[PDB]
């Protein structure tokens, strides 16, 4: 009776019907922890969409599925992935999204070296989105190269909102252990009450990704790496001699063990380093089909 409960609940927030009646040429392109992703054609228009499919019976924490729909619906932005519709289909939650041709950022950071014009342009894109989200007390909790999508012209959008949490006056902090281990904030790992600050930490770790190609302690097992993140100091860049004083100083405002002294999105938007940010055109050279 618990599963039927969630179905009905989810049924009340999604759009009615079955999208299979108006979609064609389903083509699987990926698989996350929460489910798989297909591209498909909207028959009536020939436009392409992306369809994320998530089994209700295959979730670690069902109640998180509302984030999949609710977040994208309430926050539109140049830097946030567009959602067109959501449906309940069988025992699956389908989300129909904008299709970002350029794929995830992770494919870039592992196969190439981004320059600081490119790195700055990414950070600006994320911080602009995080600023709006943080403003309404929403924590993303899964900031990393995986959660960043790109277009053909190098526009950048924040994705994967399934791990979101809301804070407010009656709920000032969150306490649950959420996110991807290496990108997690020290206060969150330590199981202390946390807020939006943890997102700024993760971004820092994601900046390490863009420079070193991987996060700190990435060769270690996840549980052991988490322990290291907690006890140790802010992690180092293995290629620090390759980053500018500008980038370093900026990063030093991200990777702060005390969330109180850790910078905020709104503050970071005004940082000198983000002035280096080039146009979307500067990101184009880095994508798989181009390089
Ligand atoms: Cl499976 C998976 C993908 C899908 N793989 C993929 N490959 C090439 C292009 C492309 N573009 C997209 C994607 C989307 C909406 C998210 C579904 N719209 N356009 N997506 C992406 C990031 C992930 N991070 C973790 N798992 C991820």
């Amino acid at each position: 009776g618990s599963h039927e409960q969630f179905r009905a609940a989810l049924q009340l927030v999604v759009d009615p019907g079955d999208p299979r009646s108006y979609l064609d040429n389903f083509i699987k392109i990926g698989e996350g922890s929460t489910g798989i992703v297909c591209i498909a054609t909207v028959r009536s228009s020939g436009k392409l969409v992306a369809v994320k499919k998530m089994d209700l019976r295959k979730q670690q924490r069902r109640e998180l599925l509302f984030n999949e729909v609710v977040i994208m619906r309430d926050y539109q932005h140049e830097n946030v992935v567009e959602m067109y519709n959501s449906y309940l289909v069988g025992d699956e939650l389908w989300v129909v999204m904008e299709f970002l041709e350029g794929g995830a950022l992770t494919d870039i950071v592992t196969h190439t070296r981004m320059n600081e014009e490119q790195i700055a342009a990414v950070c600006l894109a994320v911080l602009q989105a995080l600023s709006v989200l943080h403003a309404q007390g929403v924590i993303h909790r899964d900031i990393k190269s995986d959660s960043i999508l790109l277009t053909h012209d190098g526009r950048v959008k924040l994705s994967d909102f399934g791990f979101c949490a809301q804070v407010s006056k009656e709920v000032p902090r969150r306490k649950s252990l959420v996110g991807t281990p290496y990108w997690m904030a020290p206060e969150l790992i330590s199981r202390l009450p946390y807020g939006p600050e943890v997102d700024i930490w993760s971004l820092g770790i994601m900046v390490i990704e863009m420079v070193d190609g991987e996060p700190p302690y990435f060769n270690e097992p996840p549980l052991k790496a988490m322990k290291m993140i907690r006890d140790n100091l802010p992690p180092r860049l293995k290629n620090l001699h390759k980053v500018s004083p500008s980038l370093k100083g900026f990063l030093d405002r991200l990777l702060v063990r005390d969330p109180a002294q850790r910078a905020t999105a709104a503050e970071l938007l005004k940082h000198p380093f983000l002035a280096k940010a080039g146009p979307p055109a500067s990101i184009v050279p880095l994508m798989r089909q181009n390089r």
